[PDB]
């Protein structure tokens, strides 16, 4: 354990406390010798033995909480040449103090550092989130302990203060639980007395955060409950015991495509509310500019929206929430990333022309660390979003996923492969002849240029996520360089998906019809189907979509 | 290696840059066969072998350099059925693309992350410290240099932009070395366009850190060299190929007592000057509000002053640097300190009446991870400073040096053994009896609160940094409780000494004096001078000291 020195002096006798499970020390020399105590003070003596040597060392410990005070004691002897001396006597109170929370994040309250994993330690904590007292509203906050033994008289001589760093004060905020709550810590104050009564007691107070990580803020809190001496009266207080507790912030973590649908948003059309149906999820009607999240801990997990029992964070085009996507769970190389990794669009080199996402963005999702953020190249899309150029669909097979991506390629082989066959006189949709899209020479240069850069995310996205070609799927799609040599797309943008949980809402492109069907809408099929999935086309996109968040819990991670 | 897939097609030949290092894939399926090429491109292939699966496996790499462009040919031949079909042909040009740096920390410009230790990899860059181009001033900085080999026609279709993250312009600033120097990257711009000639050249730059780790910048800085095709002339550019160093801004490291001392400095007395003279360090003659530590780089190390050749910080009474010491070497239940650990003093818990040091301040050494902080108790004197309750010297034995604390206990003792031996009637220095003072209750009571606070430090500094009792040292120390019940020195604080390697400065207590020899003055010297301590008394304080810097060196520990 870790704690104290008591010192021994034969001129009078000595008074002191001992904590229950800490290690208190004995000085002999400053003053042969033998040692004699109570039959609770267990006096483990290393190199019993009688010289006196300042090596020697003593160490006492206690076995139960004192009755009374100096309940316990301790004699000394100095002898040695042909003399009798001194007893040096000495009298501890032995007390049990526990600051205690649910360090083994499972729901149950029972080294002072939080680490991550699956045999780390640490109590977690919930930010509150909330747009515009008893357990009605503490269901949601983490609960945390004081439990103190110690005999009827002795809190007129000791008190308790629980405390938290001035650094992190604006960060916590703590409730005290009598058997009302008020605040005892928080922005305002970063210290509390506890009127705590002698004898066997404790008491609960609740904790919640007001701050997800960020560049300013690992998320980890320390509360400190400390005890000290008033007897002395004319001195001030000495501190004699410190211990704590250090609590981590849950992250705000996102959820990937492949987990299944818990509901789906639309503002004020009725073919998404056909999805939902075949998805087993739920509809509700009251816009794509905030993500829907979760926070999680041993107690509580609680969706939390990200906009720019419903949480609530505001932090603050590339720079919107449409650039934002997660990988689905992926391991890489080894590192195991089981809450996926995020994907947002940026550009390559930063320019005068150059977009990004904003980069207070950026810097708040890398704190929230535990889905490790990669950039990805989107800047050569009109608009930016990298769902123009990807997606994420459930397979049941090799990962269970498949990624997805944009393909010029895939739609020329295509529309070859058709005129070949015979049909080069289709119509696409101006509305040109599918060869006339062939020979335009001007339209295979840009899509090439596209092809690059869809390629180089490919590259990316094989690197960071660990994928094989075996995980990609190249969808058949075409893209134009209009305003600014800026890409968009030359019919509607199939990649760019709504994915239901294996109910996939993809946008129809007036593809040209052969047999009486779409070849576009075809070949997507011959794509997806065998995998289990169930493509249906709509017309054109105001949907937000809440997952169910990963079991995998993310403190067991290991970032 | 990392990096790219080229897609062959029949129609028409394909033209690509391949850049020496990196792993070039080739996409046949996307359309048996067989392979055939140039003699200098290794065509080795996976499961050669002649199928037609996707799961095939085809990597290309370059021997070395073109001469040309098309130097090296791929011919792929299309077969099977009972048919002639056809050759797919593809011209590769091969380069040289190698941004490089000190990343082995050895002085010598010779995987992408900067990683700590004495196997890591990672060049070190040092801040820029000054108050108020060539080689006369870029001695100081880092050598970074390009080499590319490329056929002398090959930048008439490419060119290389190297660049910082806007995130890290204002942290970094990168001269271009032409064969004047300047300004190329910084805190105006992210990018900037190389004029490189074709065939075999090399560029020189020189990259400055601003900015010292802090809450708000880790310390690490990366910039990028991007190889761009601009070969078609409507179409953007394209990215063919990216490559980075990481640079680590060298942290502000501090020199504790055991560093042999190299320079004092003193305010506007003859005895420190006596003392540097036996200490074999210099002596200038021009205050004790700034602190001297160093910065280092494997090719420049370089003093720099902390105020509030020689650099210069300014970041912003325990919110003094008086109340700033730093431990020698230590190693504490493994982990190892090899430049020390920075003791400062605050309170125990916070309260409406504890002081502390500004947080920017301790924040800011913490950031400069490699002495990791640790806080002490001092708030209980008067004054805060962790110096009146500790200090450091040298020892040529265990570890090699002793931690002297303050000890009441120590002077009591003393005093004690004194009067016994018959002195009781001694002058200390009101001038009061070496008896009256043993007798006194209230001055007892205080140095026995004293005694509690630094017996708490005791413990710290032995946990923290894994000192044993064999490590410290009581040197006899009386304290009184006046303003506040805070705490100051009884008689001159002989712990505040002025460690100038081995040869002490102690404040002369004027104790009470037998055989013509005071008993204070005496016991320091019969702790001190068995360990080779030379100690010297003087009468009472505005001196810095400059102290070799460690040998260590700080990036090959491993925080």
């Amino acid at each position: 354990a870790q704690g104290t020195l008591i010192r021994v002096t034969p001129e009078q006798p000595t008074h002191a406390v001992c904590v229950l499970g800490t290690l208190t020390q004995l000085d002999i020399c400053s003053s042969s010798f033998s040692i004699n105590a109570s039959p609770g003070v267990v006096v483990d003596i290393a190199h019993s033995t009688w010289p006196l040597d300042p090596g020697v060392e003593v160490t006492l410990t206690m076995k139960a909480a004192s009755g009374s005070t100096g309940d316990q004691k301790v004699q000394i002897s100095y002898y040695g040449p042909k003399t009798p001396p001194v007893k040096a006597l000495l009298y501890l109170t032995a007390v049990e103090i526990s600051l205690c929370a649910d360090i083994t994040r499972t729901g149950k309250v029972k080294q002072r550092t939080w680490t991550w994993g699956p045999c780390g330690q640490g109590a977690i904590l919930l930010v509150n989130c909330d747009r515009d007292l008893d357990s009605e509203d503490l269901q949601d906050m983490s609960l945390m302990t004081l439990s103190t033994k110690t005999p009827k008289d002795f809190f007129t001589n000791h008190t308790l203060v629980l405390h938290v760093a001035r650094s992190e004060m604006d960060k916590v905020r703590v409730f005290q639980a009598t058997r009302k709550c008020s605040v005892v810590l928080g922005p305002k104050w970063p210290s509390h007395y506890l009127m705590v009564p002698g004898g066997k007691h404790n008491m609960d107070f609740y904790v919640e955060a007001l701050a997800f990580p960020d560049t300013d803020f690992p998320g980890l809190i320390t509360l400190t409950i400390s005890l000290l001496d008033t007897s002395n009266l004319e001195l001030p207080e000495a501190v004699v015991f410190q211990d704590s507790v250090v609590f981590r912030v849950a992250p705000w973590i996102m959820t990937p495509n492949t987990q299944p649908p818990q509901e789906v948003y639309a503002c004020s059309l009725k073919s998404v509310t056909t999805l939902a149906m075949k998805a087993k999820c739920k509809l509700t009607i009251c816009q794509d500019e905030m993500e829907i999240g979760y926070i999680q801990a041993p107690h509580k997990t609680l969706p939390v929206v990200f906009d720019s029992d419903f949480g609530y964070v505001t932090r603050g085009g590339l720079d919107s929430f449409g650039n934002l996507e997660v990988s689905p769970p992926v391991t890489v190389r080894g590192k195991e990333y089981p809450l996926g990794r995020i994907l947002f669009g940026d550009s390559c080199y930063p320019s005068n022309d150059s977009r990004q996402m904003h980069q207070a963005l950026q810097d708040f999702l890398s704190a929230q660390q535990v889905q490790a953020p990669v950039k990805l190249y989107s800047d050569w899309l009109s608009v930016g979003h990298v769902d123009e150029f990807l997606s994420f669909v459930p397979a049941p097979d090799r990962k269970g996923f498949r990624l997805l991506l944009a393909s010029p390629r895939s739609c020329y082989k295509l529309f070859q492969e058709q005129q070949n066959e015979g049909h080069g006189e289709a119509l696409l949709f101006k509305q040109q002849k599918i060869k006339n899209i062939l020979s335009n020479k001007t339209l295979r240069e840009h899509n090439s240029f596209v092809e690059r850069c869809i390629d180089w995310n490919r590259e990316l996205l094989k690197r960071e996520l660990g994928l094989a070609e075996s995980d990609i799927i190249d969808i058949p799609q075409l893209f134009k360089l209009k305003e600014f040599s800026k890409a968009e797309a030359f019919f509607p943008n199939m990649v760019n998906m709504l994915v239901l949980g294996k109910h996939l809402g993809i946008p129809k492109p007036f593809g040209p019809v052969i047999n009486g069907r779409c070849c576009l809408e075809e070949k997507v099929c011959s794509l997806l189907e065998p995998l289990g999935l169930q493509c249906t086309f709509i017309n054109d996109c105001g949907t937000n979509v809440r997952r169910k968040p990963f079991s995998f819990k993310w403190w067991n991670m290991v970032p």
